[PDB]
């Protein structure tokens, strides 16, 4: 995919899981800019974790798969994004294991996976 398609594929990635939960506007403007620096709610972390589904990199137990994730990358980030997200992917990969909770386990996996970016990280 293009830079282009990928910043639209957030709102549709967003669309798909959004509605699902009861988010705060503010707080979905500070994940899409990786500002993972606040306290979430139960729904903003299973948000994370559907999200995280669509994409096939967790199971729904809030497994990270990163074999599976790396696997996928192709499809999900443009390749200007890649060298950051397979850095994240291998920083992160074991994250999920200090949580039990499926929800709380995908969204410690995305906030590492914004601590670790080395530039702009995007959640959508």
């Amino acid at each position: 995919m293009t830079m282009e398609q990928f910043l639209t594929s957030l709102d549709m990635i967003r669309s798909g899981c959004a509605p699902k939960f009861k988010l705060k506007t503010e707080d979905l403007d500070r994940l899409r800019v990786g500002d993972f620096n606040f306290p979430p709610s139960q729904d903003l972390m299973c948000y994370t974790k559907c999200v995280s589904l669509m994409a096939g990199a967790v199971n729904k137990k809030g497994e990270f798969n990163a074999p599976k994730a790396l696997a996928q990358l192709p499809h999900l980030v443009p390749p200007e994004m890649m060298e950051m997200s397979r850095k994240s992917v291998e920083a992160c990969r074991d994250t999920h294991k200090q949580f039990k909770e499926s929800c709380e386990r995908v969204y410690q996996t995305a906030k590492c996976f914004s601590e670790n970016a080395d530039g702009q990280f995007m959640w959508p």
